Order: C-alpha cells, then structure tokens, then sequence
C-alpha cells in the first residue's frame, strides 16, 4: 500500500547523509548502492541522503539519524516515503550559518574547524533548509542551510564554493538541538529500552487511541539500578524521542521545601505535566519521598508520600502521562507506589557488559579527537563494575588531563577559547591510562 | 621577616640607586615611622599557603590538578563540553588541616573563598538555617571562580 512508504527506525551508520534499507526492498524500489534519494516526510518537509544496503534491516523500515529524522519533522515509528533523485548535480555556491546557541563559548574559524572537514570530498548531498551537525574541539556545532546554488537541492564537491557570512541564526521552537540526550545517547541498555519503548509508545503517540478505546495502558514506570546507571537520561531520551512532555521531579529537591510547600509543589508538578499531555513525569529519586516501609517517620514525610499515591492514583485521562520513577532497588521503596494502578511497571538497569560499555565509551567520546593509539575496548575490557557515570567521569578525566599537558603549559587559556586550537588537541591512549589510574 | 613569634612586612618605597639595587654593608637604610596601610591586591604574607601544609602532598597533587583548570581557566568550561570534578570531600580525622588545606589552594589559586560551618548553619532557627546555605551558595557564586568549604559537613 505504496512499496515507497517506509517506518522510520533507527541508525546503525551515524553518518548525517546516509539512509539504509534492505536489500529486497532497493530491488522492489529498484536503488543502487550508493543512489542519492528523496525523502519525504512531516510537515511537508523533504531530505537528500545516500541509501546503503542494511542485512539487519527490515523490508518495510528505514534506518535514520537524528539528524535526517528532524530535518523532515518525523520520529521513530512515523512514516516517510522515499524516492531516487538522479536528476541532482554538482554545487555551485551555498550558504550555511551556525546556530546560535551551538557556537557559544568558543571563537575562531568554524569553516576551517567544521564545515571544510565535514564535506571534504565526502560528497554529502544537502537541500536547503537541512540542518547539519559536526563534532569536534570538545563539541558539536549546528549549521542551518540558508540556500545552495542549485536550488533546492545538491551536491558538496570539492569545486563547491561554501559561504558562512558571519551571523549566527537564532534557533526555531520547533527545531529540537541535536545536542538534546536521545537513545543515541544510551549504550547498554537495550532489552530495556525495548520494553519502556514499546510500553510508551501508544499512550504517548496514539493518544485518541485511548479515547475511543477501553483498555489501560501502563501508568508508572519504576526504574532500578545503582547510581549512574542513566535512569534519568532514559526517561529523558524517550520523552524527547516521542515528542512528549517532560517535568522532572526530584526527591531532594520536593523534600527541602517547607512542610506543606513540599506537597504544594508535588500538586503543581502533576498538574503541569497534564497541561502538556501526552508528557513523562519523571521523579529522580524517588526513594527520597517514599520509603515508608520502617524507615517513614514524620508528621510531614508521611503526609508527602501519601500525598504522592493520591496524586498517582489521580492520573487517568485523555492524552495520557506516564509517571517514571527511581531508585536503587524494591525495598527502598513505599510498598504502596507499587498497588497496581500506581507504578505497575518495573525496569531493571543493571551494569554495562564489557560491550556495553564499550558503546557507553564510544557515546562519550563522539565530540573529542582520540589519537590513534587510544583502544576503548581494552579501556572497555578493564572497567568490570563500571556504570555510565563512572566511564563518562573517565572520559572527562582524560581530556582534561590531555588539556593540561599540551594547551596548558603552551598556555593558551583563559580570554575566549579558539576553537583551531581545541580541534587540534588530541586524547591519547596515555591520557586514558592517567585516568583509569587514579 | 620572622620574629619574636611573628612575621613583620615591610615596604621598599624607594632605593637610592633607583629602582633597583644591592644592599651591602654600606647602604644606608631609612624607616620613618609610619607604617604604610595595605593595597587590596597586595595578598598578606600571613595567609594561609602550601608552604604552611606538610605531610600532604599526594593529596595536595590530587586536589591542585583537580582544581587547576575551573579555577585558573574558567573559560575554558565556557569554550569546552567536558564536566570538570564539582565536589570534593576531605577525610581524615580531627586537625589533620582539611580546612588548611581548602583555604590555601584558594588563596594560593586566586579563588573566592568562603568557609560553611556545620554546627553554626545547624544552630540558625529551622528555616533561617537553610536561608543561610542557600544565601551562602548564592554569594560563592557570585565571586566564581569560588570555593565553598564546609566544615564539619
Ligand atoms: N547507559 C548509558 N549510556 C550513556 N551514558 C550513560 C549511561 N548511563 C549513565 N550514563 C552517564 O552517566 C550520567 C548518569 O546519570 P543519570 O542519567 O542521571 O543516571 P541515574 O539516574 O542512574 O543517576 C548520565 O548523564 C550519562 O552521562
Ligand atoms: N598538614 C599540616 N601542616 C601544618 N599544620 C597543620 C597540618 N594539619 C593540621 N595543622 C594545624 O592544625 C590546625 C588544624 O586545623 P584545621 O586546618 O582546621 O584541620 P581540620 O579541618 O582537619 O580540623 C591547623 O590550623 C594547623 O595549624
């Protein structure tokens, strides 16, 4: 009910110009290896790529980066149609600027830093209105396509003249930063992402579903794991990832407030995230707010948890809110946040395997230029007990101590950081060793 | 110069040979009676330095690279992604010079300074107790690059 219509999924080349489908499905819609495309997607918006072969991939879905996927206004799981674009050519000029709030903080020639190595004979294909990213000096950089020489659409080649006249443009609403956390952003865990995604992925993006539907969907999603597992960046990711709401609460936080302004706020979060439906209300540290159990002692502490299973109980409406939760573990916990219609739902984060944090690894260190003799699997294959926090805390170690060897004793700090320069610098495989030893 | 338990600090407000010179055995050294008022940048010898720390020097090692950077080259974090340490926790018993050695790396690295204390947060009326961390984070920041130590947390 059109070969051309395809499920957005998501990437296995993290290349911003490349889209894969199946084998049987370029035959269907007879593509070649490297042909250049047209995608079609939300908002009448359009995309030019270059569509790759994927064993893994499946007839009917499409594998896109995020970056693809926001240029035509689609998440995973929409529908886009695709095309082949033969018809395009070689580039005359093109004008590209940087988003404002992606340059800040650093100084220097861009062009030179991003632009010149992100096309260099790589022969992406851009239309205008694309918005690009590009990794490097500790960061990424957005660019926005202002217009190109053969409108609307063409081909970066070496002859292809690139102007970046000096003026930054100003982010537009409905244009998500790249720099937002996404499940590119998530290495590990996979098993549970499939669970928590799929568990999502009606209430949150088939709302009236429910509105001419009976059944319930789940209510509360609890997630376990010790510290620095990436509980928050999950339910964060998913939120973004599914254009829902987000309000994040945190036990600490609600529980510094005076008696009666803590439940006050508690009120207010809730009410909030309803406004906003479908949305996600995450409570970081739940176990700071309801632990009851023997350890709830309080005139107040009693009257905020039982102030929090009145307001779970609350839930139920039309755009549904999901309510995620978490903490270490069961037995923190109020066994009564568990009561069915409450958190009903449960996810245990456990601990990177050796792979997993390989991909952890990787994940926090896309921004950064590692020397050749950096080998993360050996700095994968020796972090055992490892979570999240403690290799991107190892990936932040080892830069520093790189700055401080090189940029540091040449001196070249404190003033307005040029980006030449921290584009240059490189983690080595010796950074890594200095901190995996302290 | 030490001295009759005490360390004086004394200005050179001019040399014959100007504006520099040797003083030998001849040199003629004036002292007019009026003890000069200290300028603001000019730091007091009688503050607290590494060199007023022994014993610790690994740790001393750790927690000056620690802070080297975010201290000394704040724009840095402003031109970088990277997360640099935030908290840092001192252990050890009674009069080990943790709180020595937070207020030297502060004024040995330019840094603003500003001491917590538990017992004396915690003796504040309920409420007017949280004000004060809360006005006390507040005015660090203020003065950042800044170094907030609390005492007996
Ligand atoms: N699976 C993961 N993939 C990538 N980074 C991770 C992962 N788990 C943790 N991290 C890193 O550790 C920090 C972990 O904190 P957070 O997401 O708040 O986790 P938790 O809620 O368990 O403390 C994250 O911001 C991220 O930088
Ligand atoms: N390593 C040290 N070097 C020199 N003096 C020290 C040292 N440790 C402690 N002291 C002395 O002991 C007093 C210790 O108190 P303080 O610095 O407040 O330490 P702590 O915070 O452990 O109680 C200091 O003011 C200093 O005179």
């Amino acid at each position: 009910n059109r070969p051309n219509r395809l499920i957005v999924d998501e990437a296995i080349n993290e290349d911003n110009s490349v889209v894969s489908l199946s084998q049987p499905k370029m035959d269907e819609l007879q593509l070649f290896r490297g042909d250049t495309v047209l995608l079609k997607g939300k908002k009448r918006r359009e995309a030019v790529c270059i569509v790759l072969s994927d064993d893994t991939c499946s007839d009917e879905k499409i594998r896109m980066n995020r970056v693809v996927r926001n240029n035509l206004r689609v998440r995973l799981g929409d529908v886009i149609s695709i095309q082949p674009c033969p018809d395009v050519k070689y580039g005359k000029r093109i004008h590209v600027l940087p988003i404002d709030d992606t340059v800040e903080g650093i100084t220097g020639n861009l062009f030179e830093v991003y632009l010149k190595p992100y096309f260099l004979e790589a022969y992406r294909p851009i239309r205008k209105g694309d918005i690009f990213l590009v990794r490097g000096g500790m960061r990424a950089v957005e660019f926005k396509v202002v217009e190109t020489d053969p409108s609307p659409y063409c081909i970066v080649a070496p002859d292809t003249v690139i102007h970046c006249e000096g003026e930054p443009i100003k982010r537009e609403d409905e244009e998500e930063s790249l720099n937002e956390v996404g499940y590119d952003d998530v290495g590990g865990c996979r098993k549970q992402l499939a669970q928590i995604k799929e568990m999502v992925e009606l209430p949150l993006r088939h709302p009236a579903l429910f509105k001419a539907i009976g059944v319930k969907p789940p209510r509360g999603i609890l997630l376990y794991g010790p510290p620095g597992t990436g509980k928050t960046l999950i339910a964060r990711a998913v939120a973004n990832e599914t254009g829902a709401f987000f309000f994040l609460i945190n036990g600490p936080e609600i529980m510094s407030k005076l008696a009666g302004e803590s439940e006050s706020n508690l009120r207010k979060a809730f009410e909030e995230a309803e406004k906003n439906a479908p949305a996600i209300i995450f409570i970081d540290e739940l176990d700071a707010i309801a632990p009851k159990r023997e350890k709830t002692h309080g005139e107040v502490e009693r009257r905020i948890v039982s102030q929090l299973l009145t307001l779970m109980d609350g839930l139920k409406q039309r755009a549904h809110v999901i309510v995620m939760a978490a903490t270490n573990r069961p037995n923190s916990i109020d066994p009564a946040l568990r009561r069915f219609g409450r958190f009903d739902r449960e996810v245990d984060i456990g601990i990177p395997d050796a792979t997993g944090r390989l991909e952890i690894l990787q994940i926090h260190t896309k921004n950064m230029k590692l020397a050749d003799d950096v080998d993360l699997e050996q700095v994968a294959n020796e972090t055992h007990g490892h979570v999240g926090a403690d290799l991107a805390a190892l990936c932040s170690e080892a830069a520093l101590q790189a700055i401080r060897k090189k940029m540091d004793l040449i001196d070249l700090e404190d003033e307005t950081i040029d980006a030449e320069v921290m584009n240059s610098l490189a983690v080595t495989m010796d950074d890594f060793r200095w901190a995996l030893s302290q």
